[PDB]
């Protein structure tokens, strides 16, 4: 009886991963696929309130898509953006790594996705290659905001107790793309608390010498001899054959409203358009915002705006 309200929206299919868990799903007003995170509230608590409220205020073309919050007295439900691509941690593995010129396509995905958070006031506080999933069209998509404002990802700063520490887990992000495995590691924590406040680590022969120093300037123990997000996102080795910088800024407006979508809601909601535009607006991750946004995707996947009444 805690799935009651989700099956009135959702038609459930098999669950991809456990211990939060996520349910593969599809959603019926526009028969798009969607993943549903389901997470119990007595077998835990704050984190999920601080993710949903970061998803809430955070929309981007490399962020996984929040649509809809249920919540009932045991469950919590978070409706996302569907990712068949699986994790980037996954592809590392079955690659060993990744190209430098492969690891570029990837990288600046994910310095779209992070100069994004920062420029919107948060960090994410957890990046690593298991909080990145690929999309149908082989996207880098950002999850998981419930640290944000592992020990192998984490700033020497920010394990001393923002932004700057995302620059550093990105660092060690690009280390592990290029070489597939980690520059610190170590059975005891302590031992590896150690290795990152030294700072020291292999610099594989397959590098290149754009690759190493790219890798050093972000990989610096002091947060203030360290890249800036800004000067990432033009980097030389960033640009090296794009010759343009990090597109960081949202497409996935707030604001803009999708006509199309505006008119089909109206006519299921047998309203003037007018009226659908402030109710849309509110952006309350309801079913509303669920159908909205799935009925936008449908249309950026080349299908007809259409519920299915
Ligand atoms: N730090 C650990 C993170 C916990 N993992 C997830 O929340 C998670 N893992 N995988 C997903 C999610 C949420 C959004 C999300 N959308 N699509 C997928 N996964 C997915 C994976 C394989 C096939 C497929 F169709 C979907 C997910």
């Amino acid at each position: 009886k805690d799935y009651d309200e989700l099956l009135k929206y959702y038609e459930l299919h098999e669950t991809i991963g456990t211990g939060a868990k996520v349910k593969l799903a599809c959603h019926i007003l526009t028969g798009e696929m969607v993943a549903i995170k389901i997470m119990d509230k007595n077998t835990l608590l704050p984190r999920i309130k601080t993710e949903i409220e970061a998803l809430k205020n955070l929309r981007h073309q490399h962020i996984c898509q929040l649509y809809h919050v249920l919540e009932t007295a045991n469950k919590i439900f978070m409706v996302l953006e569907y990712c068949p691509g699986g994790e980037l941690f996954d592809y590392i593995i079955s690659q060993d790594r990744l190209s430098e010129e492969e690891t570029r396509v990837v990288f600046r995905q994910i310095v779209s996705a992070v100069a994004y958070v920062h420029s919107q006031g948060y960090a994410h506080r957890d990046l690593k290659p298991e909080n990145l999933l690929f999309d149908e069209y082989h996207k880098l998509k950002l999850i998981d905001f419930g640290l944000c404002a592992s020990l192998a990802y984490a700033a020497p700063e920010l394990i001393q107790g923002g932004s700057e520490a995302d620059v550093w887990s990105m660092g060690i992000l690009l280390y592990v793309l290029m070489c597939g495995f980690l520059p610190f590691d170590d059975d005891n924590v302590m031992a590896l608390y150690k290795k990152i406040m030294r700072g020291k680590y292999d610099v594989p022969k397959w590098l290149s010498p754009s690759s190493i120093l790219l890798l050093q300037q972000m990989l610096q123990v002091d947060p203030k001899k360290r890249i800036s997000m800004k000067n990432l996102l033009n980097h030389p080795w960033i640009m090296q054959d794009y010759n343009y910088p990090v597109e960081w800024q949202s497409k996935n407006p707030f604001i803009h409203l999708d006509d199309d979508c505006v008119t089909e809601l109206s006519v299921h909601h047998r309203n003037n358009r007018q009226t659908m535009e402030d109710l849309i607006s509110l952006w309350q991750y309801d079913h509303l915002t669920a159908t909205y946004l799935l009925l936008l995707a449908k249309k950026a996947r080349g299908k007809p705006v259409r519920l299915r009444l």
